[PDB]
């Protein structure tokens, strides 16, 4: 039998977290592997932003080049039903004004939320002291009540591929 899953690359930041690559990034990450198992994927023909880093495949690390420093990756799957199967984000605002994408975790249990009608969402049992309030869409640190801005988009979906049973 066959059954679909979405892939999310994603890579192990400094505070121990799996962070997703973008669908754009993905998509070419998976048509690199199809080409070759130990190829290296060169971030910066994609996105310019990710020009020092380079996914080696065979080790399954991301480098930068300048440095040698590498941090784990991992070619990850959610449902299809999920977020990143139809290409929804749901991304936060920093201090200087640019929009960072949740966790995929997150951002599915957000999109899950919303789509219920549920007027917010607390991340306590996920392991971070935060709010999502749909009403207001903003997001709010328990401890500390400070409000940061949020929204929703429709970017691409990532990429979907078929699991053998
Ligand atoms: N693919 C990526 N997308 C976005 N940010 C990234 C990516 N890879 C690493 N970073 C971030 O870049 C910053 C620097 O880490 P990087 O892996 O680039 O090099 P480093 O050798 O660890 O840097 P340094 O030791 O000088 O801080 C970190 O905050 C890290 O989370």
């Amino acid at each position: 039998g066959n059954v679909a899953r979405v892939v999310v690359w994603e890579w192990l930041n400094e505070h121990s977290r799996w962070r997703p690559y973008t669908a754009t990034v993905c998509h070419h990450i998976e048509n690199v592997l199809k080409e070759d198992a130990r190829g290296s994927v060169v971030l910066g023909q994609v996105d310019a932003q990710l020009v020092p880093y380079i996914i080696d495949l065979q080790s399954m690390h991301q480098f930068r080049q300048d440095t040698g420093t590498m941090r784990p990756v991992r070619r990850n799957f959610y449902d299809p039903s999920s977020a990143p199967g139809k290409g929804i984000v749901w991304e936060w605002e920093n201090d200087g004004g640019a929009w960072t994408a949740y966790d995929m975790d997150i951002c599915i249990t957000i999109q899950n939320a919303y789509e219920k009608q549920h007027p917010w969402l607390d991340l306590s049992s996920l392991g971070f002291c935060y709010l999502i309030y749909f009403n207001s869409m903003s997001q709010m640190n328990r401890q500390t009540r400070r409000r940061r801005r949020l929204r929703r988009r429709l970017d691409l979906a990532y990429p979907l591929t078929v699991g053998s049973i």
